[PDB]
């Protein structure tokens, strides 16, 4: 073909693959907590960049504003969570989002069997995967300070890919893009989103902005 793109395909760590099918194939009632989990991740990443700037203000040259944006797109049926946090290196993506085992995974699977609410997911070190409560597919674009912009992607099925991102440059941070299931479109509604952020994400030490089309 005219153009070529390098893709790297990785198997999810076995327990995490198993946690993902559990999340996807079980019925759960309290799905809205996915949003709280992604906002926390953005909040953590922003704490991190903030921490690093204390000793090295140069680290904020890639953008000084520390914040989180929420972007529903009804045309594409996507909900995007953007932060100007620390972002992830390629290796961060690979190690931290699927490939390296987590201490709490087995235990969280155990708790789910007993009938735990999925809301507890974030106590175990696997909160990200709550996204698959409402998304058939998740794309993570990320730009860390001394590395290139990358795109992580997976629709489950036990696998994810990482590639150099060919999209619009970010400066610094992470964009999580949720391709929503057809029965989960309420999470594109301005009212629903506002309700959910007020109920679950009111201890975020950063400004959050909802962009409404
Ligand atoms: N928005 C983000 N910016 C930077 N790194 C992120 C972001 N989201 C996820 N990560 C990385 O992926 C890892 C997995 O996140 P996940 O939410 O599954 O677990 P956690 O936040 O470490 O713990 P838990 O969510 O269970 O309290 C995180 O530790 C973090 O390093
Ligand atoms: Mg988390």
């Amino acid at each position: 073909p005219m153009e070529e793109e390098e893709v790297e395909t990785f198997a999810f760590q076995a327990e995490i693959a198993q946690l993902m099918s559990l999340i996807i194939n079980t019925f759960y009632s309290n799905k809205e907590i996915f949003l709280r989990e992604l906002i926390s991740n953005s909040s953590d990443a922003l704490d991190k960049i903030r921490y690093e700037s204390l000793t090295d203000p140069s680290k904020l040259d890639s953008g000084k504003e520390l914040h989180i944006n929420l972007i529903p797109n009804k045309q594409d049926r996507t909900l995007t969570i953007v932060d100007t946090g620390i972002g992830m290196t390629k290796a961060d993506l690979i190690n931290n989002l699927g490939t390296i085992a987590k201490s709490g995974t087995k235990a969280f699977m155990e708790a789910l069997q007993a009938g735990a609410d999925i809301s507890m997911i974030g106590q175990f070190g696997v909160g990200f995967y709550s996204a698959y409560l409402v998304a058939e597919k998740v794309t993570v674009i990320t730009k860390h300070n001394d590395d290139e912009q990358y795109a992580w992607e997976s629709s489950a099925g036990g696998s994810f890919t990482v590639r150099t991102d060919t999209g619009e440059p970010m400066g610094r941070g992470t964009k999580v893009i949720l391709h929503l299931k057809e029965d989960q479109t309420e999470y594109l509604e301005e009212r629903r989103i506002k309700e959910i952020v007020k109920k679950h994400s009111q201890f975020i030490g950063y400004p959050i902005t909802l962009f409404v089309e």
